[PDB]
């Protein structure tokens, strides 16, 4: 069987940070750690009041004169695990079913006759940065590879969910095809995002506390502000058509083409900075240039628009499309336009009642990578 590596997508893997801060918004929060501490996922810095404090040190401050993000006075965010698969497995080091992610699926390698850390590694990433600031990981990743490769005599499988699909895509896209024929056997695709996906409009304007009911929705769209992934995957123009609109309000209407009004209206014009530093990272039309297996979810409600009664500070009425509740349908016909563009095969599979995380643990999609791994 054929190697594998692991690439997660937003909030998909564990984040460690180390304190030394001038100051703090409560008497409460830590100043000063000798060592690191689990800053995601940990459920007990996340409830009322302690939040502020994640927040603090979560955050990432845009810095518009480098037009780069950097990390609050006296704190460091570092990514554990990178060549193993404990922090990607379980977001929680408690090891609580509320952060097991791709636990279920690395058991059933495991079972395969996969060894953690060795032929199966994972490839976790700072999520809320994208591509543009995570250059050293791509570096690694390609090392990573071409290790695995010499080790256990051949291509490598990328297997990726989410986010981490425009991760490999953008890694993909810029590695020669001679490099990629070589050390890449297959990229199974989980639930990508090619293209944006709609509910990105929502989690900038008034914030998106449904993983949180207990905090305010408003207190946590400063952190979701903040990382500048998001912005990178509001709505594309190669998946969306220009003229849809996704974000009504009484007075005004944004589309695609409107997000320099829209951060302008949202009181958060850094978000146009990012996204202006980020929309061209992964090129419009370009397949990955691997073969491919391009598994979407469908039947599932999916964030399609959003109308505001009250605009950016309340909660909106939501418009719902297909998909797999979070990726909008229409990115799956970005895989299908890839199939007339690139030599290798691109396979399409639909998973009819996959919802977008569930389909890490779904016994269907580990039937299917199974046979992708161990063959017929
Ligand atoms: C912003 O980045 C510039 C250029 O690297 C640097 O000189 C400046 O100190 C940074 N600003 C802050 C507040 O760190
Ligand atoms: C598509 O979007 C890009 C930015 O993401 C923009 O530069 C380009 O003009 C758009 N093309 C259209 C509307 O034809
Ligand atoms: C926005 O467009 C909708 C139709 O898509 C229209 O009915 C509405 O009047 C528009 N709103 C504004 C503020 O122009
Ligand atoms: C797993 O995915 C399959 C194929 O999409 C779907 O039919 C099934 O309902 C899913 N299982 C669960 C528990 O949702
Ligand atoms: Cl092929």
């Amino acid at each position: 069987h054929p190697p594998v590596v692991l690439v997660p997508g937003d909030l998909g893997n564990q984040l460690e940070a180390k304190l030394d801060k001038p100051t703090v918004v409560h008497y409460l929060c830590s100043k000063k750690t000798e060592s690191y501490f689990t800053i995601w996922l940990n459920l007990e810095l996340l409830l009322p009041v302690i939040i502020d404090c994640w927040i603090d040190n979560i955050r990432l401050v845009y810095n518009k004169t480098s037009r780069a993000t950097q990390f609050p006075d006296g704190v460091d965010v570092r990514v554990p695990g990178f060549g193993k698969t404990f922090s990607l497995e379980f977001l929680d080091p408690s090891k609580s079913s509320v952060g097991s992610y791709f636990h279920t699926m690395v058991e059933s390698l495991v079972g395969w006759g996969y060894t953690r850390g060795e032929d199966v590694r994972g490839a976790p990433y700072d999520w809320r940065r994208a591509p543009n600031e995570n250059g050293p990981y791509f570096l690694a990743l390609r090392e990573m590879i071409e290790e695995m490769y010499q080790l256990y005599g051949g291509p490598v499988v990328l297997v990726a969910h989410s986010m981490g699909n425009m991760y490999t895509l953008y890694f993909l896209q810029r590695q020669p095809q001679a490099w990629k024929d070589k050390y890449i056997r297959a990229f199974v695709s989980l639930g990508a995002p090619w293209g944006g996906v709609a509910k990105t409009l929502r989690v900038l304007a008034s914030g998106d506390n449904n993983r949180i009911p207990v905090i305010g929705p408003l207190k946590i769209r400063e952190q979701q502000r903040s990382a500048v992934s998001t912005s990178w995957l509001l709505p594309y123009n190669y998946t969306w058509s220009p003229e849809k609109v996704f974000v009504q309000t009484p007075t005004i209407n944004y589309t695609l083409r409107d997000y320099r009004k829209f951060f302008q209206d949202i009181g958060f014009e850094d978000g146009w900075l990012m996204r202006q530093d980020t929309e061209g990272l992964v090129e419009a039309t370009m397949p990955p240039g691997v073969q491919l297996h391009c598994l979407y979810g469908t039947g599932v409600p999916t964030p399609d628009s959003f109308y505001y009664e009250s605009f950016p500070d309340r909660d909106p009425k939501i418009c719902f499309g297909d998909g797999d509740g979070t990726v909008n349908l229409k990115s799956a016909l970005q895989c299908q336009a890839w199939q007339s563009r690139q030599e290798h095969q691109v396979l399409l599979q639909e998973l009819p009642g996959s919802e977008h995380i569930e389909m890490l643990a779904n016994a269907t999609t580990l039937a299917y990578l199974k046979r992708v791994l161990l063959g017929p």
